[PDB]
């Protein structure tokens, strides 16, 4: 409906049509631009929108995040996490006869083929559990490649259900092998949480029940990492798809995009800090530290760039933190200190008046720490959650017309010049 | 110096300020749009800059392409592989002593680690080998990740290095594994493409390297060393951008680069051949490609970006008429290839059309010609690539650079309360 | 005696070979003892290149 002007002074003006979307800012259409000889100039592409999309959106100033238009909060309140993946893929919320056949079928695809166990042994023990899952699920496209039409949405959806359903035996096939202990297969009888704290942890020495508490915790902590919008990662599965790349390939780039420190590495920040702390007895101490603008100390897991006066993940994380140490019981001191730390955060007016609240990533931390996962894994779980996200928003984007992406770049390089001869050097 | 007004009619006027280059077009910083309340829009950011880069420039309507200043051609026809490798690296080309001690250090990381074998292992022989590909370099990650400081600019430089040296005997391994041939080992007495056509042909009867063959095999190298911003290049930047790891980055450009669109004409062009099949029906499937109606068209014909003439096509000529003088065009296929090749440059249609033989046309002949089977083609592609990929990396890290979160345009649903499974 | 005295080279090669990554190598009757180790040690598949005496 409307348009938008861009004069640049050295050309003449151009008309950009300026286009609205369904909530959100507007947009203004720049693929005019490389007609009148020009480009836009956008590092980190944060004021260039790559796509349209209708699975979540995001406005952090409001504190808001939907899936689908359902607010994260309810879903992590109400909903499961297989159910709230069938609303990311499918755009509504399902029946009981689509729930049941959609967990059917990731049960059914949750057994992971006899010969990735030896692709394994072909890394040391020690290696770093996102190198692993990086190199084992780029493997995977090897064994589901041949049928595999990626413009066909039956083989889209096949692909979706075996990411969603192996990502979990793979994960715990990383943490046993790093353990030297033999690995878990998955339990038919067992929820999607429950399943992968069975294999995670279980053995076939003895196979004890798993914790309602720890598992539906678990489900949450995957609920709240599903999707976030356009990211690093995300948007690296989608450039890499726009080729006609095989899906579990694109996958695998998601990964190594997330092992990232920047994208995917808060979970194991808040823990170096509670390991920079150590003692509770030297709270006070490091806490002036990082209200020291001098000391490059600052608290970790603490506010957030995009959520800064409130992350409506935050209350709901808090609620299951509370809830699984009052299962298992604050044993260990950077636990007690961490939750010290966070009483402190909450009733301090420094810390209350710059809104660094304890946040989802604080929290998940150290229920991640408390159930036994250890902090080489963290990185692995957002992994593990967010595959839905990434091949949803991969499937949408097929789904749609799509053209191979190619940016550009501001050329500051040399001139034309003659190649000169090895002797005259 | 220049600034550009950009009026939204909504809002009130926003100053944007332009940025030119040495040379291209002029840019307008757009970062400034998100306070306003605005975002621009570009599906494939066709229209966006992602980056300063000062590596490789490209002007497809005059026909060039120049790396650090130097035209594809004149590197083609004179320098070598690694030559062009230091080139595109370091950012000027090497003395004696520099190119002495660069081939050194990558003919020291040309052997790879022995764990690696077992890898392969749990493929399928019949496996593609890009995919294989994209696993075994992905979990390379594992092997140099520990001591790896991405800020460190001397591990960057090692990291480059390993890779460069690397690839080709991996390249070589997943030939040789798919095969079910016994892996082989580099020879530091062997040049970089004499080294890669032993690795994948010979066995340990070690018989000598065609220069004709090595020769061509460089220049293919040479060819497809770097080309601007692309699918797998912006891939590899975007990844690096969060601060992951190098050999994970390169996976993730493999992964890219294997999409058909991006590294699949060197396959499309052999597809073609099979399609006609015979020299007999060469003028039915022309006709049946000039009809506009028909979906047959001519593969490895024209280009999007070079419409006029790509400045490598007469390099990758000469390198293919030498190639197959010394083979021979025994193939029915090569010789239906060279008859076509033959019609299109001398048939009206076509020359008016800007439908020339193209450096992937010319490419596929060759790497079929001299043993490489189709499926490893995007291999080859990778392999030269590979140095493209980390200078780019290397120069993003070396910059100030940002993480770096697309934005997108939201048409889904208002905010709604969830609705109970007894409404759904 | 025999047996150990011949094999513990062989074998201490091995270890070093293993511990680098390395593909590990066989001994060579054309080498003396002392040759011989320090080829299994250093040399290659990759080039095999005559010893320091």
């Amino acid at each position: 409906d409307k348009k938008a002007q861009l004069i640049i002074e050295g050309s003449a003006p151009v008309e950009l049509p300026v286009l609205s979307g369904t909530m959100g800012p507007d947009v203004v259409d720049v693929r005019g631009l490389t007609a009148t000889g020009h480009f836009t100039f956008d590092p980190g592409f944060m004021s260039t929108a790559s796509c349209e999309s209708k699975i979540t959106y995001i406005d952090g100033d409001k504190g808001v995040l939907l899936h689908r238009g359902y607010p994260i909060e309810q879903l992590a309140e109400k909903s499961d996490y297989l159910e709230t993946c069938y609303l990311l893929l499918n755009g509504e919320l399902p029946t009981a006869a689509q729930k049941e056949q959609f967990v059917g079928t990731i049960k059914n695809h949750t057994m992971v083929h006899e010969q990735l166990k030896t692709f394994f042994n072909g890394f040391r023990r020690d290696a770093h559990p996102m190198a692993v899952m990086c190199g084992v699920i780029g493997a995977l496209s090897a064994f589901y490649h041949d049928s595999l039409d990626i413009n066909n949405p039956k083989h889209r959806e096949v692909s979706a259900h075996r990411l969603i359903a192996k990502m979990p035996t793979i994960a715990a096939m990383v943490y046993k092998y790093s353990k030297g202990e033999p690995m878990m297969y998955p339990r038919n009888d067992l929820n999607y949480a429950e399943n992968f704290l069975h294999m995670m942890f279980n053995t076939p020495c003895e196979t004890k029940p798993i914790s309602p508490v720890l598992a539906k915790a678990m489900d949450r902590i995957f609920i709240l990492h599903a999707d976030h919008e356009q990211n690093a990662s995300t948007s690296t599965v989608r450039l890499a798809g726009s080729s006609g790349a095989n899906p579990f390939a694109c996958i695998a780039s998601g990964i190594a995009a997330l092992w990232g420190p920047a994208h995917g590495g808060a979970n194991e920040a808040v823990l170096r800090m509670l390991d920079e702390i150590g003692d509770v007895s030297n709270i006070d101490k490091f806490v002036e530290k990082a209200k020291d603008k001098n000391d490059p100390f600052k608290l970790m897991g603490f506010g957030h760039r995009v959520y800064k006066n409130f992350d409506p993940r935050a209350k709901v994380m808090k609620q299951t933190c509370d809830e699984v140490l009052q299962e298992l019981g604050i044993n260990d001191p950077q636990l007690e200190l961490a939750m010290k730390l966070e009483e402190i955060a909450r009733h301090d007016p420094y810390f209350v008046e710059r809104n660094l609240y304890p946040n989802v990533d604080f929290y998940s931390g150290i229920i991640l720490k408390a159930i036994g996962i250890p902090t080489s894994m963290f990185t692995v779980i957002f992994a593990l959650a967010r595959t839905v996200g990434w091949i949803s928003h991969w499937q949408e984007m097929l789904s749609g017309p799509y053209k191979i992406g190619r940016p550009r770049q501001l050329y500051t390089g040399h001139t034309q010049r003659d190649f000169t001869a090895l002797k005259d050097r």
